[PDB]
């Protein structure tokens, strides 16, 4: 089934227009968030997440 | 000479009393700073460096 089926959770904007995919099977070298000194992830509204 | 000599750069407080030693040869599992999204290292005056 792995080499036969494809699944994801795509994000859509408020108008219902799709934005991006998030497909774990197609995710090549994924990453976790850079957490601060209190476990709070590093994030800028524009640059994104660390 | 690596197995015969030991060198470091020790940090002293304002009165001149030693605090710690940074010996690279004896440094077991060293680490680099966690930089933010602008390259600024994450640091708290009390918790230390990330």
């Amino acid at each position: 089934l792995d080499g036969q089926q494809n699944f994801a959770i795509r994000r859509y904007d408020n108008n219902g227009r799709a934005l991006y995919d998030i497909n774990l099977a197609k995710m090549e070298n994924p990453s976790t968030v850079q957490r601060g000194l209190n476990g709070e992830p590093i994030f800028d509204p524009f640059k994104g997440f660390g």
